[PDB]
């Protein structure tokens, strides 16, 4: 079924074209997946030039089929059972008292190739905040991305909130209202609720002189333990 697209390294490509408060960008990301692992790397080029928003803002947003499940919760995992056909990503991710971004991805096979196309829209971020004013870390957290059934949209509804360091030692957050449909016809799995554990590092290529991103991220689902 869709899982077993997974149970090797799997190259990866994302295309992302975004305007924040009218700021133009666009980002193409490569990398390779291993689900078996709950692992991924990916590195992130801004192609327009300077990204206009700190590069930690756009890392939910920039492939949850490569989340590991356990053996005992393989029936939970959705977006490898909607594989190769894929699934649409929506979100509205909220900054606490900033702006928010809407964002519509298509992730599916194109040939070997697990592909990640998006298009970002971001308004009603503060001249006075923390993401226009780049005052976020260049870290990432460990989060709890909570996942239950969607049956009237034969898919799914996430929600979780990411935390961003600043540079005074405040946290920044974000809620993500997310919503996940099949592209194709075909039946799915749908799951019972259940959360995916994260854990990310962004780091730079030191020889790279474009604006840009390494992500190496682990995921691991889970649910309440019985």
């Amino acid at each position: 079924k869709g899982e077993e697209l997974f149970t090797g390294v799997v190259p990866i490509l994302v295309e992302l074209d975004g305007d924040v408060n009218g700021h133009k960008f666009s980002v193409s990301g490569e990398g390779e997946g291993d689900a078996t692992y709950g692992k991924l790397t990916l590195k992130f080029i801004c192609t327009t030039g300077k990204l206009p928003v700190p590069w930690p803002t756009l890392v939910t947003t920039l492939v949850q089929c490569f989340s590991r499940y356990p053996d005992h919760m393989k029936r939970h995992d959705f977006f490898k059972s909607a594989m190769p056909e894929g699934y649409v990503q929506e979100r509205t991710i909220f900054f606490k008292d900033d702006g928010n971004y809407k964002t519509r991805a298509e992730v599916k096979f194109e040939g070997d190739t697990l592909v990640n196309r998006i298009e970002l829209k971001g308004i009603d971020f503060k001249e006075d905040g923390n993401i226009l004013g780049h005052k976020l870390e260049y870290n990432y957290n460990s989060h709890n991305v909570y996942i239950m059934a969607d049956k009237q949209k034969n898919g799914i509804k996430v929600n979780f909130k990411t935390r961003h360091n600043i540079e005074d030692g405040s946290v920044q957050l974000a809620d993500h209202y997310q919503q996940n449909t099949p592209i194709g016809d075909g039946p799915v799995l749908l799951p019972d609720n259940h959360y995916l554990s994260t854990q990310s590092a962004l780091s730079k290529d030191p020889n790279e002189k474009r604006d840009h991103m390494v992500l190496l991220e682990f995921v691991t689902a889970a649910g309440i333990t019985h």
